[PDB]
């Protein structure tokens, strides 16, 4: 079923966004 | 077109996990 997918990759993506810059703000801070 | 939407979702898991691992280092660190 197409929108749970579709819905669940939009999901997994807005995650991917936010892991992605605290790696980046932690690289700062150390 | 499913298969492609399936494939999706575990390609993003892999980047989640890597993701989470670094997070976790680069907590250590601190």
């Amino acid at each position: 079923r197409m929108k749970q997918l579709e819905d669940k990759v939009e999901e997994l993506l807005s995650k991917q966004y936010h892991l992605e810059n605290e790696v980046a703000r932690l690289k700062k801070l150390v």
